[PDB]
This record gives structure tokens, C-alpha cells and sequence, in this order.
């Protein structure tokens, strides 16, 4: 043989279906709303809130590239230089690039545009290249110009330990998309930076250098994005939460009972986990390579659901015990492959209902694992420990009962590039969920002994009524056994067989 096994995916639940009503939107102390809710209505563009311009050049907010306070030393105005830049015509790659560079001097050696250079001049039929330069182009231009009276509001930091939202337009974030497109945001680019190190790369100089074959497919999809957003105003709102927890269970203790498992070879997280908490396989900094070289999981997702990108503009590096929540995203794209052989295959249609803030009903978490580079370091509890906590902290929702929460879309977490134990990885997914009171709905990739290997130990520990206490035992009896005096690079024996000769042995 079957291609899924345990609960019928159709007896899980899913959103807005399974979702409490919404309070209503208002700005708070700890929500920033940048659109006046009086006047939010479907199918109408959002209004800013406020209507005139308003700036902060500090430590807690995003630092626009339209302050008077970004200046050039020659004192004079960036953002007068950006718009002169900007506003030449292009008809050669050479344009765009020296464009860039006027507002950009210091990195004109540092930053190559071979990328660029080679989409428009070598990858490029004649008549795209044309809608590029006459069309596309242009009208990025203008949305990114147009920014002092689209984001009017000064837009906060999403700092380390602080528990805030920031709900904004598709609009506004296509706007602040464009600018990090013509790489306008000051204070982001320096190697030998301070204020900003903790922050992920928002400007998207690296996606135009080197000659890696996936750089044309990255471009195709971004450039997909912005020729519908700059088309067609978008409608939407969308809003970025970071989460910060406290307390954290005393795991050994729990007396929760396990949930329910749906497990298959077929099918991802993004098409098959509708109306689910979708599961982001994140970098601590957010979104990764996404618009430098990376294309697995988390960079695949922000390239077809471009507006996650924004979440690098405000969202600091994430410690042990945060999480980011999105809800809104829209997918603009459809893909092939991964990795290396990933390609653009289509623009997408999204079909997905929004909610009563008008955001699309698609919720996702970015939760970064550990980065293992030798196998037996997962099995120390210290970092068992991490990732049960780091996975709680991306399914609890504090105020939210069990019956109003979605089950976990999610799969093989931490065991691609990071190099985790999917066996380990998805008792640990498992048990977080169980804690959470969430059901899991999880995707193997292809894998179908992975997925009988997980069905059979979930129905196994479920049968027996054993607690996520009880299993955590086992995983610190695992470790002690056959992990902490070991000599060689791998286990006498593997977790799930330790695990059944325990508990059928008592
Ligand atoms: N769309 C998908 N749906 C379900 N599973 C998927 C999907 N895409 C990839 N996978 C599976 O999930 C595994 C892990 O994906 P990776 O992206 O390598 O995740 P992980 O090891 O946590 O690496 C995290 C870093 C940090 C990110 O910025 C970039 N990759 C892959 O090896 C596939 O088996």
C-alpha cells in the first residue's frame, strides 16, 4: 503492497475548517498591522495604515532604504540615487548591473553578475529577453520606487526571545521584494557587519553571481512572482509570528498518550498537507540559501511561495527555543525535481480560500534541526532533548485547545543536508506532536520501507499505551546501551530494533 499506511489521511483534521472563528485584527503591543483593518475588504487592496510616510533609523526596526537618514558620503540622499539609478532604460545586462552598483560602490569588485548576465544573454530566447528588459523590469522598478507610500509604517524587528506578529499586505511585500531584487537595503551587505550579523542575507546580489545551471531556474520563478504581482495588485494579507517558549515539558514525566499517524511514500508537504501546519526544514537563519546557491526543502518552498522570503528582512537568527509561524503565503509556481535537477515547470494558480483577515488558509512553521556532522552525536540526550523542544515550540499554539489544531504535515526533518536520523528524527516528531496534542501526517519521500518501518513501531508503542515518557526512556536507554561507550563511528545495533526487544522483553 500500500502506498500509506495507518489513519485515513480524509479522519485528520484540517483548516480553516478545523480553525476557531478569528478575533478580530487590531495592532497591539505585541501585533504590528501595517493596513487599516476599518477598511480591509475581499477583494480590495488593502489600504496603509498610516497614510503618509513614517520613518525609524534605530536598533528596533527595519532600516528603509527611503529614511532620510540613508545617506552616501560624497553627505547626500540613497534614496535619490537609487531612483535616478533606476529609472534608465535597459536594453543589455551591462544596464542593470551598473544600475545596481551606483547605489552599491563599495562591492562594485566584490558583487560578479555572471548569473544575470548569462539568463539574459545566453539563456534567453530573443522576444523574453525583450519582456524582460521592456516589461518586467520596468515594473519592478516602479513597485520598489512606489515603497514610501506602500510600507508607511515603520516595521519592527522580530529580535531574539520576543514574542510579536507583524501582519502586512501581499502588497507591501511585493514592494519590499522589489527592493531586495535591486539590492536597495542599507546596512545588509557587509561581511564585517554588527548591528545586521545575526540577520540572514536579504539583498539578492548572490543570486546573480557564478555559473550554477540551477541560477536560470531560480531566476524563472522568481521572475514568474513579480510579473504577476506587478501585473495584478495582490489582495491579501499575510502575517509572520515569532514564538518564544519558557517552559518546556519534563519529558521523562509526560503521561500524554501518542496520536494518530498517517505515513506515505507519495506525495510532499506542500501539495498533499492542505489545510495542515506545514513543516519548514529551516536553516536557524531563515529561508537558508535561498537566493544564494541552496535549493533543497526550505529554499525550494520560498522560491515557490516567494512572500516567505520577506521573513529575512526582520527575522533574527533563532535560538533553541523559537520558532517562525506564517500564514498567508500564496504559491505562485509549480517546480520539477530537487536539488540539481530542480526546474520551473509552470506559473501556479492559488486555489486556496483565505481567511476573515483575508490571508490564504496555509500555515507554515520553520523549524531548524541540528546540523549533525557525525552520526552518534543525534543519540546524546542534551540533543535529543533540543529537537523534541525545538519541534514542541513549532506545533504548541499557547490559548488553542486540541480539537481546534490541524495535524503536522511534515517528513523526514534534519536528515537531508543536516545529516539526522530519519528513524530517530520521526520518533522525536512523533513525540512532540503527542505533547502538542496534534495527529501527524507524515511524508517519506519516497521512501516506502521508511514508511512501513515508522507505521510498524508508531502501532507497536500505541498498542502497548505506552506514554511519550515511556518512549523517552527508551531513546535515554538507547543512548546509554549502545551510543555512550562506543568505540566505532556507528551502534552495535539500530534504535527501532533496540526498542522492540525492550519493551518485549520486560
Ligand atoms: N517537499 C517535500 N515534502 C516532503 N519531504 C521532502 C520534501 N522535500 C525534501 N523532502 C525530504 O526531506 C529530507 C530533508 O530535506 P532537507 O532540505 O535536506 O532538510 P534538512 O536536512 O533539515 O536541511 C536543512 C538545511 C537548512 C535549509 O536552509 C536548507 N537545508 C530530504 O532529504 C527529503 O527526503
Amino acid at each position: 503492497d500500500k502506498k500509506w499506511l495507518g489513519t485515513p489521511i480524509e479522519e485528520m483534521r484540517r483548516m480553516p475548517r478545523c480553525g476557531i472563528r478569528l478575533p478580530l485584527l487590531r495592532p497591539s503591543a505585541n501585533h504590528t498591522v501595517t493596513i487599516r483593518v476599518d477598511l480591509l475588504r475581499a477583494g480590495e487592496v488593502p489600504k496603509p495604515f498610516p497614510t503618509h510616510y513614517k520613518d525609524l533609523w534605530d536598533n528596533k526596526h527595519v532600516k528603509m532604504p527611503c529614511s532620510e537618514q540613508n545617506l552616501y558620503p560624497v553627505a547626500g540622499s540613497r534614496w535619490e540615487l537609487i531612483q535616478t539609478a533606476l529609472l534608465n532604460k535597459f536594453t543589455r545586462p551591462q544596464n542593470l548591473k551598473d544600475a545596481i552598483l551606483k547605489y552599491n560602490v563599495a562591492y562594485s569588485k566584490k558583487w560578479d553578475f555572471t548569473a544575470l548576465i548569462d539568463f539574459w544573454d545566453k539563456v534567453l530566447e530573443e522576444a523574453e529577453a525583450q519582456h524582460l528588459y521592456q516589461s518586467i523590469l520596468p515594473d519592478m522598478v516602479k513597485i520598489a520606487l512606489c515603497l514610501p507610500n506602500i510600507c508607511t509604517q515603520p516595521i519592527p524587528l522580530l529580535a531574539a526571545a520576543m514574542n510579536h506578529s507583524i501582519t502586512m499586505s501581499q502588497e507591501q511585500i511585493a514592494s519590499l521584494l522589489a527592493n531586495a531584487f535591486f539590492c536597495t537595503f542599507p546596512r545588509r551587505n557587509a561581511k564585517m557587519k554588527s548591528e545586521y550579523s545575526s540577520y540572514p542575507d536579504i539583498n539578492f546580489n548572490r543570486l546573480f553571481e557564478g555559473r550554477s545551471s540551477r541560477k536560470p531556474e531560480k531566476l524563472k520563478t522568481l521572475f514568474c512572482y513579480f510579473r504577476r504581482v506587478t501585473a495584478a495588485a495582490p489582495t491579501g494579507l499575510v502575517t509572520f509570528t515569532r514564538q518564544s517558549l519558557e517552559d518546556f515539558p519534563e519529558w521523562e514525566r509526560c503521561e500524554k498518550p501518542l496520536t494518530r499517524l498517517h505515513v506515505t511514500y507519495e506525495g510532499t508537504i506542500e501539495e498533499n498537507g492542505q489545510g495542515m501546519l506545514q513543516v519548514d526544514f529551516a536553516n536557524r537563519f531563515v529561508g537558508g540559501g535561498v537566493t544564494s546557491a541552496g535549493l533543497v526543502q526550505e529554499e525550494i518552498r520560498f522560491l515557490i511561495n516567494p512572500e516567505l522570503i520577506i521573513s529575512r528582512l526582520f527575522t533574527e537568527v533563532l535560538d533553541h527555543n523559537e520558532c517562525l509561524i506564517i500564514t498567508g503565503t500564496e504559491q505562485y509556481s509549480e517546480y520539477t525535481g530537487y536539488a540539481e535537477t530542480y526546474r520551473w515547470s509552470r506559473s501556479h494558480e492559488d486555489g486556496s480560500e483565505r481567511d476573515d483577515w483575508q490571508r490564504r488558509c496555509t500555515e507554515i512553521v520553520a523549524i531548524d534541526a541540528l546540523h549533525f556532522r557525525r552520526y552518534l552525536d543525534q543519540f546524546v540526550p542534551e540533543k535529543m532533548r533540543r529537537e523534541l523542544n525545538k519541534a514542541y515550540c513549532g506545533f504548541l499554539r499557547p490559548g488553542v485547545s486540541s480539537e481546534n489544531l490541524s495535524a503536522v504535515a511534515t517528513g523526514n526533518w534534519g536528515c537531508g543536508a543536516f545529516g539526522g536520523d530519519a528513524r530517530l528524527k520521526a520518533l522525536i516528531q512523533i513525540l512532540a506532536a503527542a505533547a502538542a496534542e496534534r495527529d501527524v501526517v507524515y511524508f517519506t519521500f519516497g521512501d516506502s520501507e521508511l514508511m512501513r518501518d515508522i507505521y510498524s513501531m508508531h502501532i507497536f508503542l500505541t498498542e502497548r499505551k505506552l506514554t511519550v515518557g515511556d518512549v523517552y526512556k527508551l531513546l535515554l536507554r538507547y543512548y546509554n546501551e549502545e551510543c555512550r561507550n562506543c568505540s566505532t563511528p556507528g551502534p552495535d545495533i539500530k534504535l527501532y530494533p533496540f526498542i522492540y526487544h525492550a519493551v518485549e522483553s520486560c
